[PDB]
């Protein structure tokens, strides 16, 4: 076999993104400030972390194995408890005390044939009563919210219609339905995507099975009340490649970024329209609603070239790292339309953002507050001489969050510091009387100085002030998506405006 | 109640000395060079670590609660897990959210009522399939080898006779006994020492109730074939001073270093001589033997002054932090003889050193191999510059590992680096067949550099050498006592040579 390394090389795990690879607890943090006495819930999160080195050189940051955090909230106190998803691979990884899985999604590089390539590390989300550990490629890893043990793969009570299931469900607030999708729905390399929502007793409701234009990565969607939407990434995917060796995804300058509209309810397949926008890199999406007109206002991060460079086109060509800026882009979409081109859109801030979250007590409506992290270049923000050296490569950076207020414009940010970074916020209702966007912001930040993380508590009155930082003494590693489980939601998921 | 702070204050829980409180697994940790792949068993370590901020200011090292490190070797892989020893302490505390027990050994300061105090934070040794966690005011804690959790206080089947138990029990290769003792035996600032023992078959053997010249502590013990050896530090206790809020322990300046000598089998407590060694502190015992005209040879760790420095004499008189050094010394002693003075001990080396290891195969017998922590402020040695503004307070410091080889007087010495500093060593018979001190040497270090915790193993053929480094992404705080634990051995202890 190619040789197992037994400690980690290259920049991706060097610094604050070398592998701590801790499962366990550290309960009662130390708290600096005060945590509000009247929050109670848990943040979930989950960050790739390799449990063994990769065969693979320089194996890209979403390749490693999905690690969970619970953060465990109540009076003012927390507990942090930690997790491996008990993926396929791990467990036959930790059997064999050496790495087997391949390549990111392919499959021909892999040691031993994977029925489940799921690292399970991009995204956690609650679901009558369990947690679903999410990724693109594979069904959900069930698990359980107390304890953090993994039951197993979880296909719905054998209703999953699709071999996968979207990082990014969405939580009608009204319906309670979890509306979600899977591309690729077929297997590597296919063009099926298989669009299908739960009711809130569990029971499929949709399922639609449509075509997209190219096998494009298709990595977030949006939800409002009569349409789902499906923009795609001119990342391509070719199999004969992959056979060969090559990468799952491939840039493609000469395609348009699709964004596929479909009725929501009662659809075919052939009722789906494929909208051209300008050609860019579909990042995530805040929120879409329907306006007064009955057109969806679609609200994401939207760039203008290969945000994943290091998935270049044919020839190799492509950015380079730090160069990409993604900005928050609202597009107009009308699904009676016969025009296939779409203008360029709106931009709502000037800032480099992503990760951006609202209050989830409007999703699929029209909301007017959004969170996000933002990348300020402007000199003295970040200390760059001081992290850069310390912080490995292969992640995004975020060095503060902002709120935009989409009635007045008024945009608040936090800075945590110039030797500090920031993963993605969860936003805490502060009741279940708060206004939309009244509560808590909650983020976690990498601490270049201590080389330790921090969990950082900000009420949305003042974005700017931290009421709570509590201090972690181990690092975790820069992470992906993350979720709020407020104790006072039956079904996990908040109650609609 | 006293407040609780939210957060670690004082050097003593500063840098280095930070708490972690993390429990849990690492599995499959990074190595740097090659574990021998014959090594199995376990090491086993305890550090005091506290789980809560005390209500105590600049609370002493030595009352954090007791956790515990299980290092599993196999085929040249290793794991860790971690897990906190649950004491009353503990439990009640972790209960509370909040700090309870008081000063050391102080129950009046405490703020409920306990039954066992013990933080069992000292040794962790092996016996009859199960693991004790060690603490001298207390009886044992038991604990499973492999998954690290706590059975309860350990009364050994009800035949424990005494209130406490000491750190430090013996080991005879020979004839499979533990031997062991307990000081303040019927309570706070009794003279009563319970002598006992106890067979290969768990049955208790000797028990032999002793007093005393002062209430002194008695933190070590020797053990030879037809002795047990009492040696008594001069920091002695007043339960008068206690009541009111004041230390344990008090030095005294104007009482010798006692030496008390029993007969191992079949004695009463007025067989004891209380020989008088020059005023001193005694420091951990390497071993004892008797030599051919039935002497005792008393290999131990000596200073001339108080090294527990923090507890001066009644005046308040005492060194101050980094005066006092300890060597290694040779008492000899006479169980015949009528005179109680003893003669200046000889020095084996001239190190400062202290936590000296031997084959425990020649336990209680002539040994003519020992290891011990040195602590050289030789220029260059450590870089304390960069170290001690990174280190907090509270702990003793070693900067190398010494292999002495009594026969030839050779010394070879291990210096981890400028930048790292030592725990106690255990050594590791190379095999069943393997001659005195041949095989291999583990030690935990501390690396200011990283601020994480290496395993360092070593071969006792070039001691100056790492054959592997084990690298943790995590800080394991300076700890106390550990213990190997071999696969090969049925009863978890080497055989006789
Ligand atoms: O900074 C960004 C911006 C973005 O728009 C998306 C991502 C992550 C996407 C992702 C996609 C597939 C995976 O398997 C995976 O681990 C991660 C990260
Ligand atoms: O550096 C040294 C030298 C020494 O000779 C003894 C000790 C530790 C003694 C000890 C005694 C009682 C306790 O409760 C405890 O945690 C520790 C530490
Ligand atoms: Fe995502
Ligand atoms: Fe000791």
């Amino acid at each position: 076999l190619p040789p197992a390394p037994r400690y980690f090389q290259g920049e991706n795990t060097a610094g604050f993104m070398r592998p701590v690879r801790f499962e366990g607890d550290i309960t009662n943090l130390e708290v600096v400030g005060e945590i509000p006495k009247s929050i109670e819930g848990t943040f979930y999160r989950v960050m790739p972390e390799p449990h063994l080195p990769s065969f693979i050189p320089n194996d890209p940051w979403f390749n490693g194995d999905g690690n969970i955090s619970g953060f465990y909230f109540k009076d003012g106190h927390v507990d942090l408890k930690q997790r491996y998803v008990r993926t396929e691979k791990f467990v036959r990884e930790a059997e064999a005390r050496r790495s087997l899985l391949g390549k990111y999604r392919n499959r021909y590089t892999d040691l031993v044939e994977f029925k489940i390539r799921s690292t399970a590390n991009v995204n956690i989300v609650y679901w009558r009563g369990q947690l679903l550990a999410l990724k693109e490629d594979s069904p959900p890893y069930a698990m359980d919210p107390e304890t953090l043990e993994t039951f197993g793969v979880y296909d719905f009570d054998g209703q999953l219609p699709s071999l996968t299931f979207t990082a990014h469900p969405k939580f009608d607030p009204v319906t309670r339905e979890m509306v979600c999708f899977g591309y690729e729905a077929k297997g590597d390399g296919t063009r099926d995507i298989c669009y299908y929502s739960f009711g809130p007793d569990g029971k499929i409701a949709e399922t639609v099975w449509l075509v997209s234009p190219v096998c494009g990565m298709i990595h977030d969607f949006a939800v409002t009340e009569n349409f789902v939407i499906f923009p795609i990434i001119p990342l391509v995917c070719d199999v004969e490649r992959m056979k060969q060796g090559g990468d799952h995804w491939q840039w493609d300058y000469s395609i348009p970024m699709y964004i596929g509209v479909l009725p929501r309810r009662g659809a075919q397949g052939s009722d789906v329209k494929w909208f051209e926008a300008p050609h860019g890199f579909a990042g995530h999406v805040a929120n879409a609603f329907e306006d007064d007109k009955g057109h969806i206002q679609l609200q994401m991060a939207y760039a203008k070239d290969n945000v994943f460079f290091w998935w270049p086109d044919a020839n190799g060509k492509g950015p380079r790292p730090g160069e990409v800026e993604a900005h928050f882009a609202n597009f107009v979409l009308d699904y009676q339309s016969d025009k296939l081109p779409l203008a360029e859109p709106t931009y709502l801030v000037d800032d480099d953002m992503e990760f951006p979250r609202i209050d989830d007590r409007v999703a699929t409506r029209k909301h007017k507050h959004t969170f996000f992290c933002i990348f300020d270049r402007k000199p003295g923000v970040t200390d760059f001489e001081f992290v850069m050296p310390r912080a490995g490569g292969g992640a995004p950076m975020s060095n503060g969050l902002a709120h935009l207020n989409h009635e007045t414009g008024d945009i608040q940010r936090y800075l945590p510091g110039p030797r500090k970074l920031t993963g993605e916020c969860i936003f805490i209702p502060r009741n279940s009387e708060a206004a939309e966007g009244d509560g808590y912001v909650m983020v976690l930040l990498a601490n270049y100085e201590d080389m330790c993380s921090e969990l950082a508590v900000l009420d949305t009155k003042d974005l700017t002030n931290e009421v709570a930082l509590i201090k972690l003494p181990v690092r975790l590693r820069p992470g992906l998506h993350g979720n709020w489980v407020d104790k006072s939601d039956v079904d996990g998921h908040p109650a609609p405006l």
